[PDB]
C-alpha cells in the first residue's frame, strides 16, 4: 500500500493529480522512495531579486519553492519517505494546501 | 531533558553559537519552536538570473533543500528535523545530511 494510496484514503478521497477549484493542482511524484507534492502556483520569474526572495523563503519554511523541470513555473514543494504513516501524510497534505494558499496572496 | 541539538553536539563528542567542519564542509545550525535546522553554505549567493533560475530548479530534483541565507550572502543547502526527534535520528540525519551536500557541491558549487 503506497503512501500516495494511503493518503487518498486518509482524505476519504477515491481516485481510480489533484485538482481542487482554490485554483490549486496539487502533482504527486512517488521516485526515490519518497512521496513529493508539487504546485505550480506562478509562472518562473526573471527578476533576481524575486528569485533570490524565494530561495530565501526556503531557508525558513517547511513548504519549500522550486522550478519545473520545463523552467515555466515556479512550484511549492513538500516530500516525505514513503516509510511515512497515513497519519504523517495527511498532516502534510493539510499544511501543503495551506501554505498554497498563502504563496498566492498580495 | 536536553535540547534535540545538545544531545547531538554531544553525539559528535563536543562541550552559543557554533560551526561544524566535516570534511570541508561547512555546517551550522538553525532553530525555531517545532525545527532544527541544519545547514551547510556551500557557495556564495549567485546574482545572475541563470544560475538562480537553475537552483530553484534543483530544488525540485535535489534530496535536499536549496535555499538562500538570511543575510542573502550565501546559497544554503538544508535539512528540517523536528525538534521532537529522537537524538540517534538527529545523529543518522547529520550523517546522511552530510552524504548529500558533499555531492552537491561538488557537482554543482
Amino acid at each position: 500500500e503506497s503512501l500516495l494510496n494511503r493518503l487518498y484514503d486518509a482524505l476519504g478521497l477515491d481516485a481510480p493529480l489533484l485538482i481542487i477549484d482554490d485554483g490549486i493542482q496539487v502533482y504527486f511524484n512517488e521516485s526515490d522512495h519518497t512521496l513529493e507534492m508539487c504546485c505550480p502556483f506562478m509562472p518562473l520569474p526573471d527578476d533576481i531579486l524575486t528569485l533570490q526572495h524565494f530561495l530565501r523563503l526556503n531557508y525558513t519554511s517547511a513548504v519549500t519553492i522550486g522550478a519545473d523541470a520545463d523552467n515555466t513555473a515556479l512550484v511549492a514543494l513538500y516530500r516525505l519517505p514513503q516509510t511515512s504513516t497515513e497519519e504523517e501524510a495527511l498532516t502534510g497534505f493539510e499544511l501543503f494546501i495551506s501554505n498554497v494558499k498563502q504563496l498566492k496572496e498580495h
